């Protein structure tokens, strides 16, 4: 099916945690960028208007671009970069299927690492595997690493001597992430995307992690474990059978990724909450938490195929 | 079977190498903590008494905690932290089988990374696989990374700007590690545990590394190679057929992990010594080494199931 | 067959990119060291003459050294280091087959990390697998990370505090690497060698990466993806079917590995060029590039088995 989407690139303020804000060059003014959810084989057109003062592109990471290399989105290799004020059109077939993503390919050490120029590109297989068909809830987790010294210095950063100090899932750090809420008998798919500069070791308590897909491609047999080491650019789809009611941590097991600046108990961390046990526990950090749906695109993935903006991810224009 | 153990948490001084000491919050005053060696399906009870001045927990990494989530050991999620002077009891079934471990889950960027709050939990399968039955000697290697600027500053550390400078197997750096002593025909199992903040690349000379288990679970077929990339929280069991008499290095292949402070020839490094070739070689660093048995818990793993303390790992009370 | 090679170790100046030179201890005055290309089972002799003022060895990484441990090349373990002015002879069988390499084993934090003391050791199998027989072009990419502050301070470096700032394929950074030139129907084998201190995440646009070998050993089935996480010491052979004409980036997806000093658009990066689409494009960085053959040993690997020096990699004597 033919599908046509429009994206703008806007100077945008976001807040990672507390008072830690950041200047971003955000697609449709949100970080992560809009979800693009299409069927394997769809013919996609994207029109990208640059409303910032710096050049950009969009590269579609995981798209083979068969016969369409001039839409690969690499400045000085497949196109002239999109200059401020200009519009560029990308045209490609959505293939192969799987957890893909898209990001700017200009000055990546700054733009992708710390300017939020990334979003998920989910391509549905025409014929999903049996394991895919057991999934009841589908989550996207984009992992990023930020250097706060460059928070309000657009056009700069991503250089030797940088001190990484904030770590996010979908551009929020714990305790401002959202819980993953389930019931016994659910099967969840965690689509982990290595959007950052660091390796992350994603560990889930109380459950068997079934690493079932790498870079969109199904593994011969899922690998069982409890910690998934994921590097920059990689994607892993982890399937978890929700057979064990409780309150359960999901976090980066690299301990320096669980801090917010110099404070512990932050960074890349959330929880799985089963409705069977409830959250009314005197010790529980999130007993009084106001839940925000769609923080992992888990509701938007249930909508009709297309591009989905998010009020959850929208920042403030600069 | 029902098994009941006691642990204290004590302020403890350990020495990594030479004159490099560290302040630790040690389980039973030792680092690594006591070996817990039990059968799959055993009902384990652990009474934990906090004799330090900071709060702690024990998380049982790899234990599914089926129906026992309140024993998962996460402060502000599954319990209130164990306050100084108090005793908390963990109750869980030992499952699944494999190389597991335990560690504090309070302020992990400090407590786990640099206060030695970790030990091995070995759960024997009721029906071991054929490859496991070939094993003649079993070794536990826990890999850690230390920041010496915080050595004597308990309650501080694990923050942006930290400079890692010491690297250990079971809390010692080379040359104060111990040789792995074998004879031709032996089959050894190295249980590698990523207790640290960094990825380690464990390389063994003269032999084929058979990567046979990840996070306790058997891989469909062992992966053959010579270098095992292991990240924080992961465990890998590597089986080696001892068919090649000589003196053989095993070391982290990340070169910055083989230094003691700014001196070369240290960190995560030991040798494999075959009795056939002997150690009487003029060039050999360890020709006159005082051998310490049980440095990899290789002697304790042969004893009756239960908890094993060791004077080898015991520090000095602070 | 019996094969005998000579290597000198010489103080040598190389240039990574632009004006960024480095003092190296180079085998035959080149970095990477000469290609050794032999058949599985060949009996190799290497006479190594030290013409520098520091001690060195050569370790043959991936060589089992069955019965030949005293040729393993580890100082203080299998030999006395080779002193200045001295000659040491290594004798071993070339086994097993695969992408192996060789490097000094003295003060590796300096000598291997930043003194260029490494080269490829390709051992051809007697009976290649069906996937190996589909390969039309064979490339060697040795990945390194450098600390420029020690560039001209031989005998120093590789210590806590170091700031890594240059990243290379075969001792050159983009834009001074060379394009990989193919035609439709080609099948290329990228032999990736983790010669550096860092993990690298090698990402190829427009093609499916088939990760087919680890540490020289064939994987049960190739793993499909687009990004290969490769750690220090590891080797991965990636097979790519060239079925998609275009100009395509290959680069390290850790974004801080794509900078030269504090400048973007450098580091571990090159392109694949299909002859069908040409290079005459106004936006293309390398439209006017002077192509230098054998930058990936792609020509030398086609020559008769033996040792191959390279003018491309030759530095200047110091
Ligand atoms: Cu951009
Ligand atoms: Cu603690
Ligand atoms: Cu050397």
């Amino acid at each position: 099916e033919k599908r046509e989407f429009d994206l703008s690139i806007e100077d945008t303020r976001i807040v990672l945690v507390g008072k830690r804000d950041f200047h971003t060059f955000a697609f449709n003014g949100q970080v992560p960028a809009p979800l693009i959810h299409v069927m394997e084989g769809d013919d996609v057109t994207v029109n990208v208007t640059n409303m910032t003062t710096l050049p950009h592109t969009i590269h579609w990471h995981g798209m083979l671009q068969r016969g369409t290399w001039q839409s690969d989105g690499v400045p000085h290799a497949t196109q002239h970069a999109i200059e401020p004020g200009d519009t560029f059109t990308y045209k490609f077939k959505a293939e192969p299927a799987g957890t893909m993503w898209y990001h700017c390919h200009v000055n990546v050490n700054e733009h992708v690492t710390m300017r939020g120029m990334w979003g998920p590109l989910i391509v549905e297989p025409k014929n999903p595997l049996p394991i895919e068909k057991t999934v009841t809830k589908d989550y996207i987790l984009m992992l990023s690493d930020w250097v706060s010294s460059w928070a309000n210095k657009p056009g700069e950063g991503g250089i030797p001597g940088d001190v990484f100090d904030y770590y996010t899932i979908n551009a929020k750090s714990f305790p401002e992430t959202q819980p993953i809420r389930v019931k016994k008998g659910d099967v969840i798919r965690l689509r982990l995307i290595g959007a950052g500069d660091h390796v992350h070791a994603i560990h889930t308590h109380g459950h068997i992690s079934q690493i079932a897909f790498k870079d969109g491609f199904p593994l011969d047999k899922p690998i069982k474990g409890d910690t998934v080491l994921i590097g920059p650019g990689e994607r892993y789809d982890v399937i978890l059978n929700m057979d064990n009611p409780g309150l359960w941590m999901i976090h980066d097991h690299v301990d320096t990724h669980t801090t917010n600046g110099d404070k512990p108990d932050g960074g890349i961390m959330t929880t799985i909450e089963y409705e069977e046990v409830g959250i009314d526990h005197p010790f529980y950090v999130w007993k009084d938490k106001k839940f925000v749906p769609d923080f992992y695109y888990e509701e938007s993935l249930k909508k009709d195929l297309g591009m989905h903006n998010s009020k959850v991810f929208k920042g403030e224009p600069i």
